[PDB]
C-alpha cells in the first residue's frame, strides 16, 4: 500500500493537471465568444 | 486491495467526467473558430 499511496499521488497530479487543461479551454471559449460579439457588431456596423 | 480497487473505480469515472467536458470544450472551440472565419470572411469582403 506504500506503493499505492504513490499511485494515488500519481494521478491526483493527473487530475488537476487536466483541470488546468480545461482552464486553458475555459479561457479558450471565453474571449472567442466574447470577441465574436465585438466583431458581429462590426460586421453590422460596416453594413450601415 | 479491495479498498484500493474501488478507489481506482472511482477515479476512473472521475477522469471520465472531466474527459466529457474536454470533448465539449474542444468542439465548442470548433464551433467558435469555424464561425470566426465566416465572420472574418465578411470583414475582408465588406472592407473591399
Amino acid at each position: 500500500e506504500e506503493e499505492f499511496e504513490n499511485t494515488r499521488k500519481n494521478h491526483q497530479r493527473a487530475l488537476d493537471s487536466m483541470q488546468a487543461s480545461l482552464e486553458a479551454e475555459a479561457k479558450g471559449k471565453a474571449e472567442a465568444l466574447r470577441m465574436k460579439k465585438k466583431l458581429e457588431a462590426d460586421i453590422n456596423e460596416l453594413e450601415i
